[PDB]
């Protein structure tokens, strides 16, 4: 006979506080950028980036993450 | 005889408080971007950029994430 | 015999809280791109940018995610 | 008694030759320029640029200067 | 009594001759420049520049120069 | 008695042969620049530049000079 029980309890917080965010400058003097390929071949899940000037800026008043992952496997 | 009780438990939160969120200041000087390339096969699950020069100013009053999985696999 | 009994319970809050959003300047100086290719094949499920010169300004007032998979296989 | 005899003689060449001009590229990225000021008080003979972005492409096919002053100043 | 006799004789030649010319590429990647003053007093004979990005491309088939001056006095 | 005679003679030469002139490449990566100041005051006979990002290509075919400066005072 086999029993199995799977009850994880999960009473977490992920919390951040404030007070005010700003005054915030991103401001990048350009720039060059060159590539050469012949043959890309890209197969199962593949992220990529090739050739790129890219300026992100990201302000999230939060931006707090949970990650949470559940795996039972019977055979 | 197989008995499986899958129940997980999930009071989880994920939060933020920010006062006030602003006075930000995205400005880049351009720049200059070349690629070359002759053949691209890309196939299954394949997420690409080339040849970018991209700006984005990302600023959600929140952003805050949460991601949970959950398998069961019976063979 | 088999019994599977899958009753995940989820209480989850994802939130947040802004006094206030705003003052935001999203000032890109131009730029340049070029690409040269020859042949491109894209089969299944690809994501693919070539060649841009994109400008985003996202600013949502909360702008949180909850991503829930629930997967049961039975062979 | 006075004699001034002011006879400059000028069988000068300024001259050039050019099989073939070309395949010229110009191709600047963009930029940026900010200037702040208060008060400008500009006079005689004053030549003046402030905050410019400026691309020139000059090709002249011969471009030869000759600039020649002649002065007689008596008293 | 005064005599002067003022006769240069100018038999000069400024000269160049080029089988071809080209193939040149003028590329430049942006940039960022900020200026800040509060007063310019700028009086007689002034040439100026202020918070400037400027590309120049110049390619003259001869681009020679003579430059000449003949200067009496008397007092 | 004054007598002055004044007679240059010029036969010269300034001279260029170019069998060919070219594959320039100008391929600046950008870059940044800033500039404070409160008072600026010019007067007789200048040039000045300030707070500048500039790109020169300068191919002449020739680009030969001559200056050349007579003068004569007499009291
Ligand atoms: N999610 C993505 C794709 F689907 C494809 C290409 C990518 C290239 N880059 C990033 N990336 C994230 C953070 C970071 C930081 C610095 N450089 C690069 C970065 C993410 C990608
Ligand atoms: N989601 C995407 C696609 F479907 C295809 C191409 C991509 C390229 N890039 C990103 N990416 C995300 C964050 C980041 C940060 C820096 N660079 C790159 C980035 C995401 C992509
Ligand atoms: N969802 C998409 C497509 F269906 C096809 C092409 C894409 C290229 N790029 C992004 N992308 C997302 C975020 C980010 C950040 C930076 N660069 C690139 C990015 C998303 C794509
Ligand atoms: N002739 C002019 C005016 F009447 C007033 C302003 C000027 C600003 N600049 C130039 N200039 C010439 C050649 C060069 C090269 C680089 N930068 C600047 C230049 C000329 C001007
Ligand atoms: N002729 C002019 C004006 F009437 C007023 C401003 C000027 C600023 N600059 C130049 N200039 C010439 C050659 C060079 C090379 C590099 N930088 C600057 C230059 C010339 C000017
Ligand atoms: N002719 C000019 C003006 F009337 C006013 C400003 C100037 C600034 N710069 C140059 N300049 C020439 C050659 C060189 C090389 C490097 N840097 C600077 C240069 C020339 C000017």
């Amino acid at each position: 006979s086999v029993q199995i029980v799977y009850k994880p309890v999960d009473l977490s917080k992920v919390t951040s506080k404030c007070g005010s965010l700003g005054n915030i400058h991103h401001k990048p003097g350009g720039g060059q950028v060159e590539v050469k390929s012949e043959k890309l071949d890209f197969k199962d899940r593949v992220q990529s980036k090739i050739g790129s000037l890219d300026n992100i800026t990201h302000v999230p008043g939060g931006g707090n993450k949970k990650i949470e992952t559940h795996k039972l496997t019977f055979r």
